[PDB]
């Protein structure tokens, strides 16, 4: 019993985090095997700011500009190329620490494990989602970036996230690690402003289930709702639209509870209409929406 | 920018996780150097957990009773003790993954990272807090237990708990690395139940020291107050009392953010006797008390391990 926002255990990423330096610049690069990944932002100057034509910056360095260090140890980049907006530098020794490992992109409302890191070193894990908005609401500061999300399967290490930069309201944006940016974001200075987030429906009645498996049914009612019902109410509320894809993913935690998910739609809508009237679900007066439908099922059984 | 609830990284306990199995039951133990400790329960039957004498279930075991593995390697048992709650278990090799180590009771209101493992492998990691009650509020299913919990300070890690069991609200009970229960708890299946639960204020107030580093100011207000008619309104909200130490603890969050602690107070007591009135801090509809004045100063200027 219990239910906690829970992050993978990240030594699998731990031994894979190293500094890399170009000039005055310094902040994260995640080493596997024989190839350090980085944001690209790492080769700008101050004069870069706004407009960085990265291919032209790139194009002026040599393998000896890039100062990487893992742990105590400096590595010897023998090689350099950009996919997207991350640079991957090649190094003479592979990393004996490499997991098994996969890069994943990921959608809006997935979760992922962050590493946050300052000059190659660990300094916390913590739990994030995609929003909708393709931002994260991360915890960072200046050299964090670099600092990557991941997802474990059994012994393997999905990558999917490498923090790049931070948007004016706070919110954290970045690219999987093929270097394609998640949302209408670009490594530049330039105005960006993530658009309005809103809230990731599927989890939260994910969320929901798991109140229900750990014995909270006040939120419960009587009632059912169509799809298109549901939708109607939960666009008035900010929320994200309910796919089919979605009341087929909730299955399983229908099944196992014995609500039917447009029977726990129609719960979520009272909820958005009365509030928590000083009433809490797993401890919480708002409600959650960076738990999964698969989130809760590992964490429940 | 940003605040959450972050753990620390898990890596140098992970390499410490083996599976600890004495019959039928099998749970997790803690390999530093040459030592296996685990929940001493783990010798149990079904009316042995009843009412159990451990003293006498220990010493009808022998070290091949043990069946202790670290991943798919066997550890080789070549000596028993019982420390407390906790059995100790001598093998053949010391864990070459052997982190510089400390075992440290801490006191409520202390948090720490829980590293979550199940058959000897862990499947998750989250920060927690010692409750004023004893209790931790974690996350933990069957075959949890022998679960550590544990903070990081500079290269060495302080192991403070080793998780035993559940209560019947769903927290959790557990001993420090020396075998002493967290509260007044027993490690047999009796009818034991979670004391009254009270707020960690210094926690709050250090969560709300972190909410205006970050810019959200709207409870702030001009008031400040005295230590002695705080303390009577947080008795009122069931809030712990909040001593001169918590008040110096606070004071680089108050010079850093030039609210003084006494001032923060006064914002508390109103955000008590009033609410919230729709708004949040730091995206929470509830007062954070999960975050001591020192992981707000670590998390919000990132301290590396
Ligand atoms: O390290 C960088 N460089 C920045 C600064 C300039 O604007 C840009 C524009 C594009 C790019 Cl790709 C990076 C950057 C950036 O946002 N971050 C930061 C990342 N995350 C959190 C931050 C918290 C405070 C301060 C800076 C943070
Ligand atoms: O594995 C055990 N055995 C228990 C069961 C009997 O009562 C006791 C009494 C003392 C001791 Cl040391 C252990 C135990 C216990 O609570 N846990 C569990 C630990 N944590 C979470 C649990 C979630 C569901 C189910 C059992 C969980």
């Amino acid at each position: 019993s219990g239910f906690r926002k829970m992050a993978f255990p990240s030594g699998k990423v731990e031994g894979c985090m190293v500094q890399v330096t170009c000039g005055t610049t310094t902040l994260n690069g995640l080493w596997l095997d024989d190839v350090v990944y980085c944001p690209r932002h790492v080769i700008c100057t101050s004069e870069d700011m706004l407009n960085p034509n990265y291919e032209d910056l790139l194009i002026r360095k040599s393998n000896h500009n890039f100062l990487v260090q893992a742990g105590n140890v400096q590595l010897r980049v023998i090689g350099h190329s950009m996919q997207n907006c991350v640079l991957k530098l090649k190094v003479d020794t592979a990393n004996p620490k490499t997991p098994k490992y996969k890069f994943v992109r990921i959608q809006p409302g997935q979760t992922f494990s962050v590493l946050a890191c300052y000059n190659g070193s660990p300094s916390g894990v913590y739990q994030c989602a995609m929003r909708p908005n393709f931002t994260i609401k991360g915890s960072f500061l200046n050299g964090s970036c670099g600092s990557v999300g991941f997802n474990i399967d059994y012994d393997c290490v999905s990558f999917c996230y490498m923090h790049h930069m931070e948007l004016p309201t706070g919110v954290h944006a970045g690219t999987d690690l093929e270097g394609n940016f998640y949302g209408p974001f670009v490594d530049r200075q330039t105005a960006q402003a993530a658009g309005t987030d809103t809230t990731i429906t599927v989890n939260v009645l994910a969320w929901l289930y798991a109140a229900v498996i750990n014995g909270d049914r006040w939120f419960l009612n009587r009632f059912t709702t169509t799809l298109n019902d549901f939708n109607l109410v939960a666009m008035k509320y900010n929320y994200e639209p309910l796919t089919q894809d979605h009341v087929d993913i909730l299955g399983p935690l229908s099944a196992q509870t014995g609500i039917a998910v447009l029977d726990m739609c129609a719960s979520l809508k009272e909820l958005l209409q009365n509030g928590m009237n000083g009433r809490t679900i797993l401890g919480s007066a708002l409600l959650e929406d960076e738990f999964t439908p698969f989130d809760v099922v590992r964490q429940c059984s």
